[PDB]
């Protein structure tokens, strides 16, 4: 398998006003990431792609478009998790067929699964597809149990618990860790994470790569200055509405990022558009 | 519309070992509710029916079977909510076509929706189907906003907040409230709820109806004795595994309740089956 | 033993502007509760009395004043719980010496105590004083949620009589009456009195009974008689009052309502905001006009 | 002013079996921290010192003993926060009179205080004592989570120097250094020292530095030098020790580790479990063998 370390943008999807996928806009988002953000890879079908508001067929169309547009230029991970395990297996087979480099899967949600149920879910996706898997996160003993399956590569770490982060890095040194919190990239990199998967790399890739590299070189003061500017931008993005603000910033860079998908507010208000313009002037110009 | 007050069993579904719907077993569960539990209605496609682990087509098949088997014998409510609003509209149209008496819809989950997004979700399902709606639950001001749509009938109240319960009953006296916590039926009925939707009525209907009726007549000590026995049974059901224990209790009554659907543990262990047998002997024989 | 069932006001305390106790005002609050609110007893030294912001000597002074003013006319429970167990024993001995009918103690807080430590705390207060105990449960402030098995362990001590259930979990409330039918439960959420009375609580201990004790007794007694429609009507009016009290500021509003009836309920103690704003006073006068006139 | 940056142990206190202070043992703990742990200073009267279970006079006694033993050899911060603001002012005046370099105070807890009330509490302690203040933030115990704007308001008082960040939110930690670059931050989670040092904290205040202060200084200094691999190795060994300490019982295990080095760290104070079990003692000896020998 392809090297999966480094910076991965969690891929946003362009939607039309009626909720359907805007394919031309989706390819422009992808091209922006590969060609201008210079990411190491794309993480497709995650929360950032508005995945859980879509049908199985719509998820497959996004997987097809992303792989067709990215070809073998960068690494591609397909998030195929769901509350429906049969759907996760169907999506995992499809992504595997398309040539995705590995699968990822959120823990089954809506109902409360026990750990045994969560491990059986991941083992089932792996057994039925033949593909390697990135888990989400549970404690050290439970990661150990997950890691008894040799096709589990590591975890997309999205909880800000740096004690567990250190414990995992020590206990399972040959397993990978990708940071999921872009605003805490520096402290995660100080503990040796192997990469980061994030929604803000769709527009702030340049700084994200600088933080990651400066931190691994021990240049912590310089990395912190760039994390500070990054977090001023992230703070404004969160206050204005995360998904809509990143799309509006992409629109100012000539990327047809389109609308959000309903039940999320689909169209940005004038105020939201105004705030996006100010953010672009201050942090991305 | 049909009277929707009273006792509604949240319908469990019978699955085969491979996860597919066992239609004969599903009809036996339905017949048990109508003919022996003597419920006022069935609440189909909710959490209890393992709905969120299923495909759109599987949800439609369950709606078809339940309406075919129940005909017009009792009231039928169809839960059609989802994170995918287009799926909720598709399911709401189908249930409306089949003749369901009203729709219900969980608040969109997985992502964090704002109140405006939640209200637009409910208004969209109503506008696209033409059917009345039962919401889930937010505070008094937000229920008021939901209740500006005249086709919203009331709420399936699943949070144990009896202060909000009283406030809602006072503020919106012509809207209905169904209790969602079977173990707190007495206190809910003391505040005048119009009915209850619950998973334990699939086997404990008799006592549920007695509690509801004794409480409305002011016979609180007698209602409490029956709530105590009910809660001894519920306590054992929860400890042993809710969905699997109710199915195992149904099996002891000659109802082919089958397996649970994966990612939930599909098969009951011997210990779980043993505990179910003890529960049946102590509380349902 | 002196009956501890029924309607108990959680005694409010009158403070001077500098934070010291206003004894004359405290006595007026006590008299208002006994003579006008017609309470069965007073719960003294609880959260409502602003207890946790005071010194040990101030807590002793409030115990002394309350017992000297109430004398033997009503039942009196003394809340003596603290994070300092030595203080709790000192206060429990003092309240016992004064003649309080029973002690009560909040679960030790701040630190995350184990169940054996909580049980040892209760057992120590009882052993050192010789007095009976009511467990004071208030999860919203403490963060401590004890289950049914744990109450069982506390109840192995025969001097633990029951619990002040300042919580809204009515599944746990029912489980308690099922498991330990001979043990007492006092409801702590005034806005949920009807549903708690439907489950057989033996009484209620509340801050709003300092001004709304007439309606509170009615809800309790009507619910016990099975007159739910009548009880719910009075619970509805009561909760319109409580909703306004909570939005305007609980402590300061109840004290301003008492002031309007001629009770010198004084200031609140710092670090709480000690004086109401003009807007808070105006809203309290409207609540009095609408609900207590 | 006396430099307050660097490595501070959160002073543990030695108690006798009956709960009274063991002055000789307390002095031995102080000496161990200064002479062996090589700390920059001591944080006295915090959660680790079992402060919240003590009387006001006991807290004063610990302040007196710690200052008499440490004298002027190291920096000394006095935590004087309480739910009773009058007590906090009394303790702050006493610690100021003794010569403590700075005061610190936990956010008022138990009751749900408003932000204006919290700010008034800090402003009152400062005004009545004339001493500088460190805000003590410990959300896991208090339930109080202040945001960036609120820290801004507290920092309008020039005598508020910074915050003891006993929390793991590193987004908020970064936002604090961005907004208020001239204000100090001390990390409070010993197991997360490396990532906090990566974000520029000015020091650390920790309970485990009573026994692991040599490694704690190394992690801090190596991270500041950008030697991440070396720092992470020492953080890894440190966290194996901390993981065992937490599983065996934090307070009793650190006291037993101190006892094995000849420091009479004594018992814990009730309502905490005062004595370790045989199994706890045996596990503490193994932790000493593996990590502190």
């Amino acid at each position: 398998m392809r090297d999966l370390k480094g910076i991965f943008s969690a891929l946003l999807v362009s939607f039309n006003e009626d909720g359907t996928i805007n394919e031309k806009g989706l390819r422009q988002i992808i091209r922006h990431n590969i060609d201008k953000m210079k990411v190491d890879g794309l993480y497709v079908g995650g929360s950032t792609g508005e995945n859980f508001m879509l049908s199985t067929e719509e998820k497959k169309e996004i997987f097809r478009i992303a792989k067709d547009e990215a070809k073998d230029q960068i690494a591609l991970i397909a998030q195929v998790g769901s509350v429906n395990l049969k759907e996760a297996v169907e999506l995992g087979k499809y992504a595997t067929e398309l040539g995705y480099d590995c699968l990822s899967a959120v823990t089954p949600f809506y109902y409360k699964f026990s750990f045994p149920e969560i491990k059986h879910y991941y083992d089932t996706i792996i057994a039925e597809t033949g593909s390697n898997m990135i888990v989400y996160s549970m404690g050290i003993e439970q990661f150990g149990e997950l890691y008894k399956n040799p096709k589990v590569l590591g975890v997309k770490f999205t909880a800000g618990d740096f004690y567990l982060l250190e414990r995992l890095k020590k206990a399972y040194p040959n397993h990978l860790i990708w940071a999921g919190f872009d605003e805490m990239m520096l402290p995660a990199a100080s503990l040796g994470v192997d990469g980061a998967i994030g929604s803000t790399f769709n527009v702030n890739g340049v700084r994200a790569r600088q933080i990651f590299e400066l931190t691994k070189a021990g240049k912590l003061k310089e990395a912190l200055e760039i994390q500070h500017v990054t977090n001023d931008l992230i703070e404004g993005i969160l206050a204005n509405g995360l998904y809509l603000t990143i799309k509006e910033l992409l629109k100012l860079e000539g990327v047809d990022a389109g609308y959000c998908r309903e039940p999320m507010t689909s169209k940005a208000t004038a105020e939201q558009v105004a705030k996006a313009k100010d953010l672009k002037a201050k942090f991305l110009s």
